[PDB]
């Protein structure tokens, strides 16, 4: 992993996504705010926001709309590290 990314070696990561590797070795894949995955594939939200569930957001992180209607997600749970997105924050 060059030096401690962290970021799966090999796992399903498909694009406009980001992944992460658990500490015990596994690995888990997640979309940024504007994409979500449903079967495998993960394809534009667009629809899914804070009236929805996480509207691109994490297990750990909050959702809030803008002015604009957009969900955003923050992750900060005491001592959280939100990811690019905050979809998976440590």
């Amino acid at each position: 992993t060059m030096s401690s990314e962290h970021t799966c070696i090999d796992t399903n990561v498909p694009d406009n996504a980001a992944c992460y590797r658990y500490l015990d070795g596994t690995e888990e894949w997640r979309c940024l705010l504007t994409f979500k995955e449903e079967g495998g594939k993960c394809v534009p939200a667009s629809n899914v926001t804070c009236k929805d569930n996480n509207g691109g957001c994490a297990p750990e992180a909050e959702c809030k709309m803008t002015d604009s209607n957009k969900i955003v997600c923050k992750c900060t749970k005491e001592g959280s590290e939100p990811l690019f997105e905050g979809v998976f924050c440590s």
